[PDB]
């Protein structure tokens, strides 16, 4: 019986920070109920200005981080604001019945819902909108974020030994394809139905124009840039609702990775790089051992440094020359 | 001994049904013969009616799938009637030598050859069309299929428990390149001479114009929507001779799964989305929890929903409202 | 302390062959000392005669692949001649901090560095060129290589029983973006910084004009075919830096896979096709059953046939009847 269950408000955070919750259970299931607000907006993606019609969940791309625990019960309320123009919905890859809650969740500017279901699979999942007949349109302006689902007992290695993170960051990656005239330049738009039969073309293209984490380039960089510290134990989750990406750690490594996101699987140990397919989430854990900057980018290096599918940590903490040194510093 | 051994003739299907088989083998090792004639035609591949020149297994993209247990030998009779005008062959990627049989099996029209080869690894595999200097064109033109060789005790989970599928599909995904003329429209050819150096160009680009599942746009739609119930146990073989994939349950999972296809390995657990590349055939087991359409799709949802690959199933039965329900219906 | 460690002076070959090294340790840990030089060279990539400016590690594209083993040191002595134009630096993915050392390795032409580093993670790695603001342009330019850190106790099966190659290849995959013009004819340039804005649009298509083994189109076939007899154990290393890809074995199998290249997984089973993602060293390893001429294929046939990426075994031996045969030759 449900209602015979404890419910728990989330408050949610923006990527890539988390909100706060429980690596291990520390009740018996749960109903987690969360709320999110969807924002149509102008949002700058590039260095150049350019300024695209984004479609988000609470006001981000990619939308929050939810995190809940095996067989709790998600209750989002959805609200689509009259100051909105489009028709959305949410569809969660972690639920079971009415194509994800797609079905269900149908709400004109105006109108609210309440979907709740069972969370009985452990893993990160994608979520994202999809309206009849607009779906890659919603998805590829940023509607989508992704959901964890950990196991009642934590995570655990390849064989059976606790994982426990002291950090988690959440990297969305989007591909936006911009329309573009047959010089190349961005075209602009003066309503949605006046985009889309281009927004159509752009996507057949298959070619984005931009890939970004956390929403525009350079995201995730200078003040906004992730942080460790030597010896702390973070777990990166990264979704990528539409295109197969390939995040890898630069001057690091996934120690324990799970791909395609899923902790009934034993992890991948000791990864360079690791793909995560379109419509999936992926979860890797790394224990920094050296200070200093790294890039956490997609490793098709043409997505990471030219149409912006990279970002930055900066770790404190001591130099290990065990590890890594110069022996002859360039010279002549 | 081969001719010692008991001969068994199957009668092939259409896809996405599959002929009828054992999972646990009954018999012990045997000859099983397959006889599958090449036809040349016309097929309507999309819904403004774009018709291409079509190569096919036994009239039909994909080609059947042909279904073996571990240590039989398949012994296949390849026809290519002198209704035809090219040259084929078939290369199983179950076999071994020979360029897995194309060496061996160049029959031009109005020629035979029968082919024998034992199926020694448990999995399933793509078969294609691979005539020297002309491979990426056969198959993208629909001359592929696969082959699914079971072991002889049957399918197991990760903990070596049997499982058993209540109904098999077999979607067959196609990337069609369709030339086009620099406004855009598709061209159309009158020889296969005369397509050529225009499908190699089309080929190039490496975008593929569409993606379909069983050989068209809305194939597995409608009256030939893929049918379940709840709590029917379902494996749905996907292949793809050419390009990488990413299917994806619209409201389900894939519970267990062999991206790559090879049943030696323990499945992977509780997909959401798993890469099959371009070249493989893999296998997603499921088990229906709720009724109601569901969608299944490529998730690089450009290609499912702009370019074609997508598909429904209809699943009769009961809805739980334990896993999944709507609390505040959509509402002002 | 690492100065009262061996040192070992490695002496490399040029891809696809591989300098000798012992697949279980015969001593402790030791400073492994290589020295490579920088390269700026004209290439010539296809039988069209296109030729383009390669920036390479040795002289060759991919770079040499190193072997060492787990918890060595790996020493390198990287020059950059003043005969090179360009400034450049090495990254491997097998090291941790410094951006994989590429933040401790830049040389101006006419310099030369050390970097020493301890290769804690046993696989395949990629290494390659990324110096600040130009990282795809060097590496798509074919400027990268892999290492291999073994285990100290050599390869191991799913069971964990050993794994004994006798012969083991590097195949290194290069995407090449070579600028066209409208009319689509490659462009030639007069200087780097001429060919940079070029170099980046053409990148930024995401589409390669060439995708190619060892350097060229046909570099791995006729006289520089691959070699192999039945019953040996081969092992095939093969990197990608910047992009998937999907190797296959035409007329064989991967018998034991690390599609992501790293050891301390278990190996994939039975593989018909791998996907190793962009900036990944996978390893594949089979035993030759049957001799003859094998393709080995990325299995996008398109990249393949078309771009260059297919190269040829040569394998000597008695053929297997059993296996495969055919019993009715093509005839009328
Ligand atoms: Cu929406
Ligand atoms: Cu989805
Ligand atoms: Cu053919
Ligand atoms: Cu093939
Ligand atoms: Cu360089
Ligand atoms: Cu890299």
């Amino acid at each position: 019986d449900i209602s015979t269950l404890p419910r728990v408000k989330v408050d949610l955070v923006k990527p890539p920070f988390v909100h706060a919750h429980d690596q291990v259970a520390k009740t018996g299931p749960r109903v987690v109920e969360f709320t999110m607000t969807i924002e149509e907006k102008k949002l700058v993606i590039d260095r150049e200005g350019t300024e695209i019609h984004a479609m988000t969940f609470n006001g981000s791309v990619p939308g929050p981080l939810m995190v809940v625990h095996e067989n709790d019960y998600v209750e989002l309320r959805l609200i689509n604001p009259d100051t909105n123009t489009l028709l959305h919905n949410i569809d969660f890859h972690a639920a079971t019945g009415a194509l994800g809650g797609g079905a269900l969740t149908q709400v004109n500017p105006g109108e609210e819902t309440t979907l709740r279901f069972k969370a009985t699979k452990p893993g990160v999942f994608v979520y994202h909108c999809a309206p009849e007949g607009m779906v890659p349109w919603h998805v590829t302006s940023g509607m989508n974020g992704a959901i964890m689902v950990l196991p009642r007992d934590g995570l655990k290695d390849e064989k059976g030994q606790p994982l426990t993170y002291d950090k988690i960051y959440y990297v969305g990656e989007q591909d936006f394809y911009v329309p573009k005239d047959e010089a190349g330049n961005y075209k602009k738009y003066e309503t949605p139905g006046e985009a889309y039969e281009d927004a159509v073309k752009a996507m057949r293209t298959l070619t984005p124009t931009h890939i970004v984490f956390n929403g525009a380039v350079g995201a995730l960089t200078g003040d906004h840039a992730l942080t460790a510290a030597v010896g702390e134990r973070v777990l990166v989750v990264h979704s990528q609702a539409n295109r197969d990406t390939r995040p890898h750690l630069i001057g690091g490594h996934g120690d324990y990775v799970w791909a395609t996101g899923k902790f009934r699987n034993p992890p991948d140990l000791d990864q360079e790089t690791w793909l995560i397919p379109g419509g999936t989430a992926g979860a890797a854990f790394y224990t920094f051992r050296q200070p200093g900057v790294y890039a956490y980018v997609n490793h098709n290096l043409i997505e990471a440094f030219e149409l912006g599918a990279a970002g930055h940590f900066k770790v404190t903490g001591e130099w290990n020359d065990d590890l890594m040194t110069s022996v002859v510093k360039p010279a002549s």
